[PDB]
């Protein structure tokens, strides 16, 4: 009965002075060094005089980690006691609780197979001593840090239990097995036979885990026929860790074996079958056997988890498209102006911009951290309005980190921002490429930050690394050093895209895997019969570029939408990925 508005509520929180700011911001790698020598009064005087910010809740995690790990427990409550509980870091949580010697996150906390903060790994080790540990789990998490070289944490969490490696009977077993399991023992060409002859003395769990480590490794090699060999001989698919199941359940999609497929995803833990990927594919599966009525409500679930690649694939299998009106108005301009207002807010702009006129890289990653913080505990009308006022002084990064927090208040015009539109729409037209993939490789490669510069030195809006910029430079009558522009960065990046296209038979998901890791490699993931352009992405070794690609076509999709494109829905987008 009401038609959509926006709250005009802001928060008030005291606001400091320029000059304070950047103070609390000179002293806080003291304040970080002061923890890591222990230097209690120089923490607490930091503490005490600087404001309510990222800055001082870091600080205050980093000196708990410590008094957590001293057992200093006078003084980790009355600190503790001063934290946010949503600001909380994970390693504190634990040491709280292993304060009181309660075991209660152990439960869950024993399914990871990888490495944990210590304070939490101690708190599982006593849980193990405390015999509080489901022994199944327990177990499989040692097999996990032994997979992953944390030899010794998986030999203090097999003495906690009872077993060591020196001297206990399921401990010595467990060891013995690197010569299967090991990071370089599992590549050798007779791990299998290795492992065929022990198969007498292991248990079911044993050996389910050491044809998964066999398995994984060649799944994520793209040796699919082996991979499915090995993972075929998993007894106890639930003995898996979560990336091992997970390149099972990819091996048995890039194979097209529906059946095994869908066998695979019902052997996962309920997180990951309730991912977009996992409730997809196994709708797909279920519409490949014949079950339509079940794949349809799984396309449904997948659909409802928001916007990204697979819930946009699952909207269309129900034959809905994709729809970017904004069902909100835009925040009036007072509430944008108050908002800046909001001493947390304010902070997080004054580092911003003081990062600007400084090239300042760590200040500006301070500046994100703070607008993280003052945004953290926001309602959806207050994460609109906070967007604006990011996108209003050029923070555009943060602008669309705020939008896309909402989930029923939907603003697409600052989840999918398109600044440098003229630019943009100009050099993708001279070269032919669709100024929807455009946007949507800018977003996921730099989110619109002019200067953003990577690790290993790709530059600007498109990311372009030096070398490849003067390759391009030097077929296009223009000069390398133009990379450092925005417009000559859009040039040489629309460039790229079209030309890596041309070069990978025109095929827009090749291209944006070969922009990301090398048209080289783009090459080597492609299989030997075709591939539905989804499970190209979806089986990509490489997680940086597999998260990458799928993000840029969904963010293409968006893009489409937004510029009243013609319709060609994800899945045509996706297309097939030819033969190599
Ligand atoms: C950490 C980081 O910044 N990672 C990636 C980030 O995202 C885009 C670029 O920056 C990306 O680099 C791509 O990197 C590959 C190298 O792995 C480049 O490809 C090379 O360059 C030319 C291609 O025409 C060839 O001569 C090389 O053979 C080729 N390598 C391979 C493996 O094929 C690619 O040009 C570059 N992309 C851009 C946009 O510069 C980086 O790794
Ligand atoms: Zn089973
Ligand atoms: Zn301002
Ligand atoms: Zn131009
Ligand atoms: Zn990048």
């Amino acid at each position: 009965a009401e038609t959509a508005d926006l709250s005009a509520s802001v928060p008030t929180r005291p606001a400091e002075p320029e000059r304070k700011t950047l103070a609390d911001y000179g002293g806080y790698p003291s304040a970080l060094d002061a923890v890591k020598q222990k230097n209690d009064a120089a923490v607490a005087a930091y503490l005490e005089n600087a404001g309510d910010s990222a800055m001082a809740e870091n600080v205050r995690n980093e000196w708990l980690k410590s008094l957590g790990a001293r057992r200093q427990w006078t003084l980790f409550a009355q600190e503790y006691a001063k934290l946010e509980p949503a600001g909380r870091a994970q390693e504190v949580e634990c040491y709280a609780d292993s304060s009181r010697n309660d075991y209660t996150r152990a439960a869950e906390l024993v399914k990871n197979t990888g490495k944990l903060p210590s304070g939490c790994t101690k708190l599982l080790e006593q849980a193990a001593a405390s015999g509080l540990l489901d022994g199944n789990d327990a177990w499989r998490r040692v097999r996990g840090l032994l997979a992953g070289r944390q030899t010794t944490d998986a030999r203090n969490l097999a003495a906690a239990l009872g077993s060591p490696f020196d001297g206990g009977t399921q401990g010595s077993r467990e060891y013995a097995l690197l010569n299967v399991i090991g990071k370089e023992a599992r590549k050798s060409p007779n791990a299998a036979a290795l492992l065929s002859e022990m198969e007498s003395g292991l248990s079911l769990e044993q050996r389910s885990f050491a044809w998964g480590v066999l398995g994984h490794y060649q799944s994520q090699n793209l040796n699919v026929p082996a991979a499915l060999d090995y993972y075929g001989k998993v007894a106890d698919r639930r003995q898996l860790t979560d990336d091992q199941i997970e390149w099972y359940a990819r091996a048995a999609l890039r194979a097209r074996r529906w059946d095994e497929l869908a066998s695979v995803i019902s052997h996962m833990p309920e997180k990951l079958q309730k991912s977009p990927t996992w409730l997809y594919w196994l709708a797909r599966s279920r519409a490949a056997t014949g079950n339509n009525q079940e794949a349809e409500k799984l396309y449904k679930q997948a659909a409802a988890t928001g916007r990204n690649f697979y819930a946009v694939l699952a909207g269309e299998e129900l034959g809905r498209k994709i729809d970017t009106r904004n069902n909100v108005p835009d925040a009036g301009k007072n509430s944008v102006r108050r908002m800046a207002e909001d001493g947390a807010v304010k902070r997080a702009l004054v580092l911003f911009q003081n990062s600007q006129s400084a090239g300042d890289a760590k200040m500006r990653r301070q500046a994100q951290a703070e607008w993280r913080f003052a945004t953290r505990g926001f309602d959806e009308d207050k994460l609109l309005t906070a967007a604006q006022t990011a996108f209003d002084h050029g923070f555009y990064d943060m602008a669309v980190n705020s939008a896309e927090r909402t989930d029923r208040k939907l603003n697409y015009t600052l989840r999918y921002i398109s600044p440098f539109k003229d630019t943009v729409i100009r050099h993708a037209q001279n070269v032919n490429v669709d100024p929807a993939w455009v946007y949507g490789l800018i977003r996921q490669e730099s989110r619109f930050v002019i200067g953003a510069q990577s690790r290993v030195g790709a530059q600007g809006l498109m990311q372009v690394m030096p070398a490849t910029a003067r390759e391009i430079a030097g077929k296009i009558g223009m000069d390398a050093a133009q990379l450092y522009t925005a417009d000559g960065n859009i040039r040489m990046g629309t460039w790229y895209m079209a030309d890596t296209k041309r070069r990978l038979q025109n095929n827009e998901v090749l291209a944006t895997a070969g922009y990301n890791a090398g048209p080289g490699r783009a090459r080597r993931w492609q299989a030997d019969t075709p591939l539905e352009g989804a499970v190209y992405a979806e089986t990509i070794p490489f997680s940086e570029t597999r998260d990458y690609v799928k993000k840029v076509m969904a963010n293409a999709a968006y893009y489409a939408a937004l510029f009243g494109a013609p319709h060609i829905p994800l899945k045509q987008r996706m297309g097939i990925v030819p033969a190599r």
